[PDB]
């Protein structure tokens, strides 16, 4: 019960050029640039970071502005590569070892630590972080507990904290979070219900209120948020659609949810709240025909931009503009679907 996984990672570099990360037909991991923030069509062209990837990569700013990849090796390890400045050298891959067996997620503390979160071995969730801002080294391994069935999905919640989110051996969606006590630092694991077939997503809405989304038993879209900034949550809602993909999502311009997912004719299709109750859009074609689950990233201009593999396992992409969006055009490459889970 596992859905179409998306085939990259974007940041953005500090100063603002967003930057892809997948895995090549040669089983590397390749990236790919904005050469100046903002174009529709200057990227560098694709680069090989080298070496052997078992996984989807994650890749996350550093607070000091560098970049940071994180993919499975060939060994079921986690390992990583840094630019050493920003935008710029990297550094070559290094082991934080382990075993994991779903794709790494990112996180970053308030204190600038970069923290990972993956299911192990034992199909527990486990995290690992940079024990200083910035700055190695990390820490030990340490479990999480639970049962995953899915990719964790973490956000910051309204305490500054991180809460993380997985599906579980009764394809419920369950979340343990962070807490300031010494005694329990992490809260039990508490469920959330529902039926999911995809990983789920969570972000958190413009004040502070989560809300994840998923495939449901349907292969509607389902969502659940909050009532108020870390408080409880609304039961599981549908979205309708028929949704072949994990589903992306990013707060857009104008503070409000939109949600991307490929659709029954393979195409891209999006949906985005209309006003602070739970109103929500129609479902909205923006064709193409994918071969992906959607990543959806945002320009230093403020304007959405979505990548999806195409139909020749190129990169494609298109571009939100003033009032409209842009064409669909082919960023080239030669992606696989790496990803660890499925
Ligand atoms: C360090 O421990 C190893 O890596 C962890 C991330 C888990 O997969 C655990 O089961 C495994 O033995
Ligand atoms: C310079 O890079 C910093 O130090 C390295 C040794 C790694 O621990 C990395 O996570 C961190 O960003
Ligand atoms: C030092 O890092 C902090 O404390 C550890 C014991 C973990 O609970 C981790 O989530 C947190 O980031
Ligand atoms: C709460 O409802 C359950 O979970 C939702 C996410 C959907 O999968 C639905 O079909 C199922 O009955």
């Amino acid at each position: 019960w596992t859905a179409l996984s998306g085939v990259i990672s974007a940041a953005n570099n500090a100063d603002g050029r967003l930057e892809v990360f997948g895995v090549g037909t040669n089983n590397a991991v390749w990236h790919n640039w904005q050469t100046v923030p903002n174009t529709g069509s200057s990227w560098s062209g694709w680069h090989s970071l080298n070496e052997g990837a078992t996984s989807k990569p994650a890749v996350h700013i550093n607070s000091d502005g560098r970049l940071e990849v994180f993919v499975r090796g060939t060994d079921n390890a986690l390992w990583h590569n840094w630019q050493t400045v920003p935008g710029a050298g990297w550094s070559g891959w290094q082991s934080l070892g382990g075993q994991i067996t779903s794709n790494p997620v990112v996180y970053i503390n308030s204190d600038g630590r970069l923290e990972v979160f993956a299911r192990g071995a034992d199909n527990a969730l486990w995290h690992i972080w940079q024990t200083a801002p910035h700055a190695g080294p990390w820490s030990n391994w340490q479990s999480l507990n639970g049962v995953l069935t899915s990719d964790p999905t973490v956000y910051v919640n309204a305490s500054g904290r991180p809460e993380v989110f997985a599906r579980s051996n009764d394809y419920s969606l369950w979340y343990i979070k962070q807490t300031a006590s010494h005694t329990y630092p992490w809260t039990n694991w508490q469920s959330l219900s529902g039926v999911i077939t995809s990983n789920p997503v969570v972000i958190s809405n413009s004040d502070g209120r989560l809300e994840v989304f998923a495939r449901g038993s349907d292969n509607a879209l389902w969502h659940i948020w909050q009532v108020a900034p870390n408080a409880g949550w609304t039961n599981w809602r549908s979205l309708s659609g028929i949704i072949t993909s994990d589903p992306a999502v990013h707060i857009n311009a104008d503070g409000r949810l939109e949600v991307f997912a490929r659709g029954p004719d393979n195409a891209l299709w999006h949906i985005w709240q209309t006003a602070t109750s739970d109103a929500w859009s129609e479902w909205t074609s923006l064709s193409g025909v994918i071969t992906s689950a959607p990543t959806v990233a945002k320009n230093s201009d403020g304007w959405l931009e979505v990548f999806a593999r195409g139909a020749n396992n190129a990169l494609c992409h298109i571009q939100q503009t003033t009032s409209s969006w842009s064409t669909w055009t082919s960023l080239g490459g030669n992606l696989i679907d790496a990803s660890a889970i499925k």
